[PDB]
């Protein structure tokens, strides 16, 4: 994106995978939102 400084080895943090990838997640793809429902 445009917020990856220093630790810019990975671009897209797949929260579903608890890790980021050098590209989109090979399963979940890009991450548009976090599935964290507040209650
Ligand atoms: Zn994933």
């Amino acid at each position: 994106g445009s917020k990856e400084n220093m630790a810019t080895l990975f671009t897209i943090w797949c929260t579903l995978c608890d890790r980021a990838y050098p590209s989109d997640c090979p399963e979940h793809g890009p991450v548009t939102f976090v599935p964290d429902t507040p209650i």
